[PDB]
């Protein structure tokens, strides 16, 4: 019977780990280089004669 | 009479003109590496027993 196989590990590695910072939703705000606002937006305007 | 002098100039050289880039309250805003926002503040709190 083919059943689930599960390869022996070795204990976590502090560098594989980075989940720490984005598992909450204030957190991927924090995650973001900068964070967009109505001042950055710019809007075109077509002036016909 | 001790008179205003003004030395003799030499054309102005474009890579000194640098107030092109803040002459208006939004320019000031744009010129900003990050911008304030409300979700970048933590507030600390004192619990008592």
């Amino acid at each position: 019977m083919h059943t689930a196989e599960f390869l022996e590990t070795e204990p976590t590695e502090i560098s594989s780990v980075l989940a720490g910072g984005y598992n909450h939703p204030l957190l991927r705000q924090w995650q973001s280089e900068r964070q967009l606002t109505k001042n950055m937006l710019i809007f075109p305007l077509f002036i016909s004669d």
